[PDB]
């Protein structure tokens, strides 16, 4: 029952990007065997066995992971065709890391049902750096005998795994948790630029925020970065503004007013049309060219 | 000329409330002699003036601009009562526009004026962690060092006079539009469906929150909103770093969405903490 | 070719609600033979069956997910008309569900327009409607006859999704329209502004739109007998910030209405999407 | 006691620009005497007396008229030895049309009752064109029997006179006024800006939002306007933008939250920064400017 190595030991992923090659070295490491599929066909490991469908991938591995980049990537390999769920064998387990939508959630959590496959909603809190040490915090949705079945993949990819309820409560924990780091840019953005406004000194001014208790660590390692105007990709504009839009989507969903969440989207979306490739945390750098001018 | 107990022992406050007194105590276990002047009425004096007089350092404490200029200005103010070299050090979160009033009043009598506004709470103060923002020149921070140095726990000289106000004015950004963040998102969460208990615990757990802000989530789950900030001020220096980013026309809108929802919270509950915002917005979900 | 009661007497709808009745009534007077499909409950039992009597099918829908249950699969619409037929969407629906339907009638034959329109029940009675259509302009000169008889004008948006992405634009300013007016109003009446006088000067001022002033001399007496539900005007102001979302323009003043008609819905879904008015002045008065 | 022509037919202005000396064209025409004051001592109207200070011009007037940008503007001329309280004799009327602050009215109409003089808050509603035509809506704040005193002032300048309530109420409606014509403006922006991201056509989208009922007669001839490119200062960016800063200090003050009006302030500081001097419509441009990337 337990998907160790011994008992599962060939993980295919559906997605191979910057999140999931550095779960498969860790995994891969832990004594499984990776297989992936992209719709490009390339990845970033060379060593790393591609296969040409979502259906081929999912019919040579015990054990599915998912990590596409949004609701609309994950219909296009999951369904149809040459779909994976269809390729899996029943009692077996599909965990999706992807940051989706609560409705594309549920969607893929019945159509597994139909199909007697167990889908764990298993978005990660945590980058590329946190991928890279297995320091990622597993946020996951499903019953405790499911989870409990997924401990070694959580345990060798991350550091601390939430059972945050039933299905569906991974990928809404997933939701908060963006929130919170796409507003705390923006704010911290935007009084950054008051304050250059103002007439402060740039390397007094950042160097002065990172001494004060009401920063987050995360948010401090982003002002130190970008102090260097060092916007190499961790966690881009593209994939953070979708996150936003997601969230957004979810609030009026639920009828909840969010205006401060709201406000923070608006500009990540212009974040993300001046520069969808770098990091999200480069709308600091916007904001200092809005008071340059 | 430095402003140590041997050299300057009498320190008066103009205000004299939960982080002034704080302030207060613990330069009186550092060898000072403490004043107070409040409008309301440590040995007590009755006007502004009166204090000024018999102070050798004046240390201001007030809620706002308009409680500033009361007890500044005319013939029973602070300023009246002062002598040519002294200094003033204004603590109080006020506007640019207050702070350049009174440096240049402060100037007109011979007094330099720091603007030194600090970061923390009422137990920063307890505990003299406090950080000190101030502007001004190096050799008049330096004359006040061991005051500061009682207070907290690093002084940082943000620039010359008002840059210690601008900077508390973005720091209030960052604490007000936290605490709102945080607040929607937890209200989304439980919209949602998910347990609060299980949702409080994990946010303690992630890296995007602050340990500022993480401390008022702990409170929060108890429902526990006794003020270390209240609402009122807090949407008032939301207020204050609002005018001033208009003033500069620097367009601020996830500072402006925040305050807001400051503005809800104090309507609702003017003296809690203004973490109460996380309070109102469970209500609505509920 | 053209789609008047000689060549297509027959219009099936799918859904047949507040405005759908309304289209129909003048529909029936320009000498159709109306029916229609709901999935309550003359009525047919599928959109199957609705679309295999109908000449032409006109889809009003509440949203993404209604229009897919009704217009896909063996018991949907779809399934039901003969190419050559054409499928005229009045439905407030998202660019992509817009996209998605017309590949769909694309692959039967049939032409789809996507023809949202601006006006409610009032204009729907009158046949005061602009009607805001995409596609091809030989295909909407097809449809012209049935434009006329439900609207006052047609407005050719330009290729399929034009209309759609139009009506996005115009649910923008009608639902931001009210929530700047409810916080001005709000504003006024804090401010101590008697509340006779400030809707009757409001009245009178050039800035408010008609159908803007229309709704605060309602809310001026209380009155929200829904027009235009909340429960509807928040599903439009979520799809047009999803939409502008994925063009990556920044909308704060949208964004912004968009929480304040959330806040609206769920207070008070069924009622009109002005009851935001009475909203804030109930946070004004406490 | 009714400021007629015939009564008291000197009025003098204390600031004398695009709103105030339109204002004095048609007093002139009603029959009234025309005098001014401004910093620098030049008007649009060169056929209009000037008067150095504003002590001087309060003195040879019988009624004043006030408008003036700001705060600041209004304390430096009315206050003080040579201001204009200074000069104006016990009983007489002091008519402030400018849009100030509710703490700046407040100030004023205390310093005008030690002086013996009755001030009204009396701003309009109306730009320059409905200043050309005696289309304003003059919104006064004082008491009924001071209202009708200067009703012959109000008409000649206007087509309705709203008796807003006391000191203080007239100013308060005009930030009401302000704050729907500010967001007013955002909204369409931004709708804008949507629907030309979207693929719409521009020549289409501006003239088809012509036809639609939810837009008001002020801001259809902004988006006409702006269809031409035409940003000539009716009503400045960096007026209108002060406006709103105005409005959302007060509703601070009074603990209302306004998030699309704090929304829509933030659009008008961009406006402001990038274009001071121009309508304030030109967020249109900037908003097209933003899709074109
Ligand atoms: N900091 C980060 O980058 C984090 C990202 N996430 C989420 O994890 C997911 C992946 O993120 P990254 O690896 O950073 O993205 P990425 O852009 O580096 O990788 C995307 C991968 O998915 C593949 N892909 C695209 N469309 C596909 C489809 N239809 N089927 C299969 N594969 C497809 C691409 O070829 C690529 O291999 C996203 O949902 C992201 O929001 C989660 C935690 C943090
Ligand atoms: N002022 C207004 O009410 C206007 C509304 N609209 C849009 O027109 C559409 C309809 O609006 P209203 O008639 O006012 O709404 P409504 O709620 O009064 O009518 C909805 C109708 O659709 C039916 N329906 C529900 N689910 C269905 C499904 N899956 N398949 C088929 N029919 C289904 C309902 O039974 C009902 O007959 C919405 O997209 C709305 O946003 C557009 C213009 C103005
Ligand atoms: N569309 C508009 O322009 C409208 C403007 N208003 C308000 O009316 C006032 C005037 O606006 P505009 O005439 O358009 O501006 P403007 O800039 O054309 O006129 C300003 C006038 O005041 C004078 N001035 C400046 N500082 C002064 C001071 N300290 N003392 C005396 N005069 C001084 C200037 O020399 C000039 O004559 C402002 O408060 C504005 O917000 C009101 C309604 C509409």
């Amino acid at each position: 029952q337990i998907l160790s190595p011994e008992n599962a030991p060939r993980i295919g992923f559906i997605g191979f990007g910057a999140m999931a090659s550095r779960m498969g070295d860790h995994l891969k490491t832990a004594g499984y065997t990776i297989s992936a599929y992209t719709p490009s066909g390339r990845s970033p490991s060379p060593s790393v066995p591609m296969l040409p469908t979502p259906l081929a991938l999912a019919k040579q591995a015990d054990t599915v992971v998912v990590c596409v980049p949004d609701d609309e990537a994950l219909a296009a390999s999951m369904y149809g065709e040459n779909g994976a769920l269809a390729g899996m064998t029943k009692g077996s387990l599909l965990i999706n890391t992807s940051s989706v939508s609560p409705e594309a959630t549920a969607t893929l959590y019945e159509a597994g049902q139909k199909h007697g496959v167990v889908v764990l909603d298993a978005p990660v809190s945590g980058s590329t750096p946190e991928a890279d040490s297995a320091s990622l915090v597993i946020l996951v949705g499903g019953d405790k005998d499911d989870v409990a079945r997924a401990a070694p993949i959580f345990d060798a990819i991350g550091k601390l795994t939430i059972h945050a309820g039933p299905t569906g409560s991974g990928a809404r924990l997933k939701l908060v948790i963006n929130g919170i780091m796409g507003a705390g840019l923006t704010t911290l953005a935007e009084s950054v630029a008051y304050g250059l406004s103002a007439g402060l000194d740039r390397s007094m001014l950042f160097d002065a925020l990172d001494q004060v208790a009401v920063i987050s660590p995360h948010h401090k390692r982003k002002l130190k970065a970008a102090k260097d105007g060092n916007f190499a990709p961790q966690f881009p504009a593209r994939l953070m503004q979708k996150d936003m839009r997601l969230l957004l989507d979810a609030a009026a969903r639920e009828a909840v007013p969010v205006p401060t969440l709201a406000a923070a989207t608006q500009q990540l979306s212009l974040t993300r049309r001046l520069s969808p490739n770098e990091d999200y945390s480069s709308l600091i750098r916007v904001m200092e060219k809005i008071v340059a001018n």
